[PDB]
């Protein structure tokens, strides 16, 4: 027996029905965004935070291009309904377009040279590569639940993580419109390691107890690995700034957050989570 | 990063068709919500129960196609994409088709009765013909040939479908079905692009075969192309045998038969004799 014709009105399970319409009526593109208004905005930033931003979405971009091609993609052959695989290929499709955005951003604002060093610069940064390594490792694995903590830590917390800059940013009024558009990728990065994370939480249920444990050790020693790595890339990318205490705090909350979409404990105390409110305010994150 | 995979860049493109399919179906975007269904039920009842029994089934193979493009076809075409924004383009492409399948169960809720549309469901899960196709261009998919992939997939998109739209686009000339017309025409405005598209990248791959190849491959479109025009006559001597319309379908056939060659860089092969259709049929479309 091949592949059936899939039926809409036979739903499995009502959670796919619910975020396959938040999905798509939540459809954008980069070119519906007033980028253009960002110019004099982008033109009272120093050369510092110039560089800074672009390499911090040249980032952003790699990792989306990861998800787009290797990620979303590698969930679709361990999807339990039909209903899931189609609202698959919807993700897969978005982390395109969120990854097509960061060059919309670079042609409105940035000069080519400034961008294709910043190519260059990703290219060949330690942390960065590593956590795509990591990732992707768990991508091409033979491991389905691996898969899918791998992939809401990308999202809840590899991803938010890089939203700081435009969020602070727009606190100060400027980059306003490209704030938006992070606020547009936002608001489907949220739906998607929601998703993926409950998909991980139902499968959970299908095993022993002593694999359930396992996985959840597997789970924080994975986090533990790309927090501190991420907390060496911020150390790195925000060394002048002044504002690498605010980006680790920022860190820990996200982290909590991937943590809970996977059905976990929050590990992070306030201490360590307390983002600060313009950011929150100026947010509107998971 | 490293040499694994590489941020894309959109201002660097490779290829510029890839900026104008993506541009041109992004800009397409559409769902069946966007679609006053509703306002076909009147007309509906206008039917028999044969016609509409008909064009449940034909939907109900439609939709067996895509579900299979949306998860086997597009996704396997993306291992032989040569360029970065091609494997974006390709992971549209397949997202749309899971928006064309998810089309036809609207058009079901909105006008049909569930009895009688898991009526449909079971005979698609037998029909020989029907489940023979999607045995076939399943095959290429799954194997390592990425040339008979994108000739068996130009084959599905600008042949074998087609050839169900004859059906919706009649009402549209009579005057029945008239928002469905409207959904089928946009699903149509993406099935174009989708052949155009993967027709034209399956011959960049050819000028870089050896001659011979190219006449292998040639063939094998011709041997392909014959293999599902006989399984879809089968398909079409059944489904429309009450009506009486089989003859203006086996004629269509033919006519989207020779525009899924164009696609791939191919000569017409059925002569205008054979592949002709209403200009009526045809206006709608």
């Amino acid at each position: 027996s091949r592949i059936s014709a899939i039926n809409w009105n036979k739903i499995q399970d009502d959670k796919d029905l619910e975020v396959w319409n938040r999905l798509t009526s939540n459809f954008w593109l980069p070119e519906k965004v007033p980028l253009s208004n960002d110019i004099p905005a982008w033109q009272t930033l120093s050369a510092a935070e110039q560089q800074l931003t672009i390499r911090v979405f040249t980032g952003l971009t790699l990792l989306d291009t990861i998800q787009n091609i290797a990620g979303a993609p590698s969930l679709m052959a361990d999807a339990i309904t039909p209903h899931e695989e189609a609202v698959l290929s919807n993700i897969s499709f978005m982390e395109a377009v969120h990854a097509r955005s960061y060059s919309s951003i670079f042609s409105t604002l940035c000069q080519t040279k400034e961008v294709d060093a910043a190519y260059a610069w990703s290219e060949e940064n330690p942390p960065l590569q590593r956590k795509a390594q990591i990732i992707l490792a768990h991508y091409v694995s033979d491991e389905p639940l691996k898969k899918k903590i791998a992939s809401v830590f990308l999202e809840s917390f590899l991803f938010y993580s890089g939203f700081w800059l435009p969020m602070y940013f727009s606190s100060r009024g400027k980059l306003t419109n490209t704030a938006d558009l992070i606020r547009l990728i936002i608001r489907d990065e949220a739906v998607h390691g929601y998703y993926i994370g409950y998909k991980y939480q139902i499968a959970l249920q299908k095993l022993s107890a002593i694999e359930r444990e396992e996985l959840k050790l597997f789970a924080l020693d994975l986090l533990m690995e790309l927090y501190d790595n991420e907390i060496r890339y911020t150390e790195a990318l925000y060394a002048e700034t002044g504002w690498v205490n605010d980006v680790k705090a920022f860190l820990c909350y996200n982290a909590n957050k991937a943590l809970m979409n996977l059905g976990y404990e929050a590990l992070f105390p306030p201490e360590m989570a307390d983002v600060n409110p313009a950011i929150l305010a100026a947010l509107s994150p998971n």
